[PDB]
Formats: C-alpha cells, sequence, structure tokens
C-alpha cells in the first residue's frame, strides 16, 4: 500500500534516505496485533480510530483523555492518517493525568494491568505496549516494564527528552525493553533526545503531525513521538509474522537504517526504525 502526502515521520520509516513524503506499508497494517497506549487516555471517539481504538483503564476520576498526548501517540500507533499500524487494535491505560503526570505506583500498576488484561482480549498476531513516559531512575519502574516485556508484550518506551544519559531515567534504562531516541526530518538526533548505550532505536520525533483531542490534529516533538512510531512498526512486523514480541526489539534493530544520524554521540546506537517493505 501507498499513503500519499503522508507525515514525514511515517515517510521516513519506511524508505531508506530523508525527504520523502509517500509511506510504503503491507496492506495487512497490524491487522490481528493489539497496542496498549500507556498515557493520558485516548480519544477513542476520534474518527481518525475508526472505533478501534477503546479505553480499558483508567486511575483517575475520568478514562476521558483531557491532555491530548495520549491521542497524539496512539494516533501515531494506529490512526487510519497519522498511523504505523493502521489496522491494528488500541487500548487506553490511563496512567498519566490530565497535565501529563503520574506516580509511578500508578504507572507499575498500569504495566501489571496490560500484562493480565491481554489475557481478556484476542490478539492473535501478538500484544505490543507503548511507554511515551518516564521520570528519574527507579529499579522498581524497571521490574514492572520487564515483567510486562516478559509477559509476551513487546515493551517500547521512550527514551527521555533530557539530552542527556538515558541510563539516569526509567523506564528507558531497564535494558529488556526496547528504549526509543528520538530523530528529525533531516536525520539529526533531535535536540532533546536523550542517548546512551541503553538506546536500541531511534524513531521519528520532532514535528510529528497525529491526532489531537476534540476530534482535532496537531505537530509536537518529544521521545514520546518516536516511541509509538516503534510500537506501530512492531504490531505492523508481528502481524507479517517476521518477528514475535520477545523478539522485535532486537529484529528491529538488525532491519534498521544503520549509520544514517547524525550528532549520535560516541556509544548510543545509529539506527533509525525501517520497515523495509518492498512494494
Amino acid at each position: 500500500a501507498a499513503q500519499t502526502n503522508a507525515p514525514w515521520g511515517l515517510a521516513r520509516i519506511s524508505s531508506t534516505s530523508p525527504g520523502t513524503s509517500t509511506y510504503y506499508y503491507d496492506e495487512s497494517a497490524g491487522q490481528g496485533s493489539c497496542v496498549y497506549v500507556i498515557d493520558t487516555g485516548i480519544e477513542a471517539s476520534h474518527p481518525e480510530f475508526e472505533g478501534r481504538a477503546q479505553m480499558v483503564k483508567t486511575y483517575y476520576y475520568s478514562s476521558r483523555d483531557g491532555n491530548g498526548h495520549g491521542t497524539h501517540c496512539a494516533g501515531t500507533v494506529g490512526s487510519r492518517t497519522y498511523g504505523v499500524a493502521k489496522k491494528t487494535q488500541l487500548f487506553g491505560v490511563k496512567v498519566l493525568d490530565d497535565n501529563g503526570s503520574g506516580q509511578y505506583s500508578t504507572i507499575i500498576a498500569g504495566m501489571d494491568f496490560v500484562a493480565s488484561d491481554k489475557n481478556n482480549r484476542n490478539c492473535p498476531k501478538g500484544v505490543v505496549a507503548s511507554l511515551s513516559l518516564g521520570g528519574g531512575y527507579s529499579s522498581s519502574v524497571n521490574s514492572a516494564a520487564a515483567r510486562l516485556q516478559s509477559s509476551g508484550v513487546m515493551v517500547a518506551v521512550a527514551a527521555g527528552n533530557n539530552n542527556a544519559d538515558a541510563r539516569n531515567y526509567s523506564p528507558a534504562s531497564e535494558p529488556s525493553v526496547c528504549t526509543v531516541g528520538a530523530s528529525d526530518r533531516y536525520d539529526r538526533r533531535s535536540s532533546f533526545s536523550n542517548y546512551g548505550s541503553v538506546l536500541d532505536i531511534f524513531g521519528p520525533g520532532t514535528d510529528i503531525l497525529s491526532t489531537w483531542i476534540g476530534g482535532s490534529t496537531r505537530s509536537i516533538s518529544g521521545t514520546s513521538m518516536a516511541t509509538p512510531h516503534v510500537a506501530g512498526l512492531a504490531a505492523y512486523l508481528m502481524t507479517l509474522g517476521k518477528t514475535t514480541a520477545a523478539s522485535a526489539c532486537r529484529y528491529i534493530a538488525d532491519t534498521a537504517n544503520k549509520g544514517d544520524l547524525s550528532n549520535i554521540p560516541f556509544g548510543t546506537v545509529n539506527l533509525l526504525a525501517y520497515n523495509n517493505y518492498q512494494a
């Protein structure tokens, strides 16, 4: 399939050079997979989700996304126009309040919920969890993420927007999960992107157009924006049978555009998420 005039990040992950405008992808588009978006919520009523999104859990008085951040992320995973896996099933776990904050205790609870709740859901091609969040290092938060990965979910986490080494942030610093840095449309490391040996992959994260609350759209920046590119790619490759949840992160790194990014500090991977689709 081809999405003409796709956002630049979608076009990026289906090309070998920067500067293209079409997103090539296999038409299965992640059908039969599920991605949990652990965030502020998802405006499931948005026409861009086509009823493929639903909230499944909240830790606040509302399940709605009064912020927009979760919706933007869920849109990059699997919205019809801005998403990588256009046929995927999106589940919403609201661990973050409407200001984008949440306690680690609540975030931990959210992850353990996903590890169990996937057994309530028909995801025959596998299960992914996108975690556009983080803070300072905590082993409890790291183990929470590693538990989720062990239960059989491909876990993708943001590296953080501090322009520092991700080893001092969680769940970014957990080795067994897929930690995602951010790049821009000219293959530069995003000025805010964390870096470090704990990174496994980069994804588009500067000026990313996606869904927003109120049935609208906007363009924002962050490793929070790169993470769902990888979450979506994961679900896309798992629908295709090319990898498993346990293997997806390493496979995406095996099959990435190598060496193409600029301002990668020495010791950080130079790997850019790539779907190697051959139309």
